């Protein structure tokens, strides 16, 4: 039990009469100690109220002799948060949530989902989609294809220089992309309020037929097949479900889905609302179940093969002899020495059920306050998540995302609404953005500065800091330190580790995972540019 009001009175001594702010601390402490509630969030919020009142005092009376005792109380409060979190756990809701928005769900994605379904038959599978937006990826590809050609045409003379910097290509192409996105967006805005009440796909189809030489019947067949396919495979529509109830969040989702065509960012929003509203486990479609821990304990990893590649090899081995997933790569497995291969084969073929190879989730016991997350390279990654319905931490991540977009949009909206070209819009946005820099936010600003070109130019990675892992990392800081909307503070490793998605419950290093991971550095830019120039007519 936290120290009593009477004990703090002893320790927090001063020649001075009790300050109002100190009386408030004592009341808040007493009221925490006297709580009869069994509600963990209620307890946490009272602790937060107390902690905040301590900071008010210490920041106002910076040389008070009470500060040593108050600082010690703050250290005890950090521990109390952990006691509350670990005081109670119970199994997460037996739901698996996947998301595929913006086009036809791939056969490969369905094969990966099937592994989870087969192994966890008692879990309810939801494959979230947007019933109005099956043509978003088609539109983005059309815009990028057209802009690539335009940029090569404009730059043809300059490209013959052996010292041509492909960044001029990516920059010029982004100018064409931005203008094409703007023409679509403005057309959308002119139509969306009509009494005919058109859908997003109605508008995309019209625009593609008008401006991109597409056939209406072909596009409609793709749209209806996409809808049938996803509904036949655990599909649940975000729109029919009314998953969004906050206009602010719907607007964030829409700015990614419609204005930017960033389906990854759109899915970042949907996965959070799915967990908030239903609870369970969120998985990217390239995640696979964990392999039984002892399955390959009798095979030793060669010194020449790294830890991650060895994980890849285990899955390659399984899929070579079981073929659960069709045409799975055997690239790394095939390079193994023959006795190792023979060894994998004996073990794998000795098993008769898939349940002898992959392990079940069973009960994933969590605190009702928390969210758990996958790690990659010691950092959180939102490709897999666990949370009970309505958890405080999931709500903190949502609050982080809202706060980050509010800041982004405060600076970006006036620039976009000026209706300038890409170059001038970017300058207006940046000038406003960087004039708001502080010691607290400066790296955040730098990370969101290239927002408009995410997905289209190398090294533009703003998503991480808006809807992705950065929002989660800051929410964990918020949780542990009883704060709200911190920006660039992060936990030490030992405070973060308790929130890790259990390793035995997840195979992250899959063939599709390795393909789908961000690679648009300067080296990939050069390779893509070579292929563009090669294919240029």
């Amino acid at each position: 039990s936290l120290i009593s009001k009477e004990e703090l009175i002893k320790l927090a001594y001063s020649i001075r009469p009790r300050e109002n702010e100190y009386k408030t601390i004592l009341t808040n402490l007493d009221e925490y100690n006297k709580l009869t509630t069994n509600n963990n969030e209620n307890k946490y919020l009272q602790l937060k109220k107390l902690n905040e009142s301590i900071d008010v005092f210490m920041n106002k009376y910076k040389t008070s002799s009470r500060n040593r005792a108050l600082s010690n109380l703050k250290k005890d409060i950090l521990k109390e948060v952990i006691l509350i979190k670990n005081s109670n756990t119970s199994p997460v809701e037996k739901n698996l949530h996947f998301v595929w928005i913006g086009g036809e769900v791939s056969d490969i994605a369905l094969e990966y989902i099937k592994q989870w379904a087969d192994i966890n038959a008692e879990y309810n599978i939801k494959l979230w989609y947007d019933s109005e937006a099956f043509l978003v990826n088609t539109l983005k590809k059309a815009i990028v294809e057209s802009s690539t050609t335009e940029a090569l045409q404009l730059l043809e003379e300059e490209i013959q220089n052996p010292q041509f910097d492909n960044m001029k290509f990516y920059k010029k192409r982004m100018e064409f992309i931005y203008d094409r996105q703007k023409r679509f967006i403005n057309y959308y805005k002119s139509q969306i309020n009509k009494p005919t009440v058109p859908t997003i796909d109605d508008i995309i189809k019209s625009h593609l037929v008008s401006e991109y030489n597409r056939d209406e019947t072909v596009l409609e067949s793709y749209r209806t097949n996409s809808l049938r396919k996803i509904n036949s495979n655990h599909g649940i529509d975000i729109r029919a479900n009314s998953l969004f109830t906050e206009q602010e969040l719907l607007n964030i989702y829409s700015q990614e889905l419609l204005n930017r065509g960033n389906l990854a960012a759109a899915s970042d929003i949907v996965r959070l609302l799915a967990l908030k509203n239903f609870g369970g486990v969120y998985l990217d479609v390239d995640m696979l179940p964990g392999i039984h821990s002892d399955l390959f304990k009798t095979i030793s990893r060669p010194s020449s093969i790294g830890l991650d590649r060895w994980e890849m090899i285990k899955l390659e081995a399984i899929m070579k002899y079981k073929k659960y997933i069709n045409n799975y790569t055997s690239e790394n497995f095939d390079k193994l020495d023959q006795q190792l291969k023979d060894n994998f084969k004996l073990i794998i073929e000795s098993k008769s059920e898939k349940s002898e190879i992959f392990s079940k989730l069973e009960n994933l016991n969590v605190s009702d306050l928390e969210i758990k997350i996958a790690f990659a390279l010691g950092s959180v990654i939102n490709q897999a998540l666990i949370s009970k319905q309505g958890s405080y931490l999931t709500n903190l991540v949502i609050e982080q995302v809202k706060n980050r977009y509010q800041f982004l949009n405060q600076h970006l909206n006036p620039a976009i609404e000026s209706d300038n070209n890409f170059t001038d819009t970017t300058k207006i946005f940046h000038d406003s953005l960087f004039n708001s820099a502080t010691a607290e936010n400066s790296m955040f600003l730098t990370k969101i500065a290239p927002y408009l070109q995410v997905g289209f130019m190398p090294e533009a990675r703003s998503t991480i800091s808006l809807s992705g892992p950065g929002a989660y990392a800051s929410a964990y800081y918020d949780f542990i330190n009883l704060q709200e909307n911190t920006i660039e503070k992060t936990l030490k490793a030992s405070d973060l580790i308790e929130f890790k998605f259990p390793e035995n419950n997840l195979s992250q290093l899959t063939e599709q995972e390795i393909n789908s991971l961000w690679s648009f550095d300067q080296a990939s830019a050069k390779y893509q540019f070579e292929k563009y120039v090669r294919d240029y007519t």
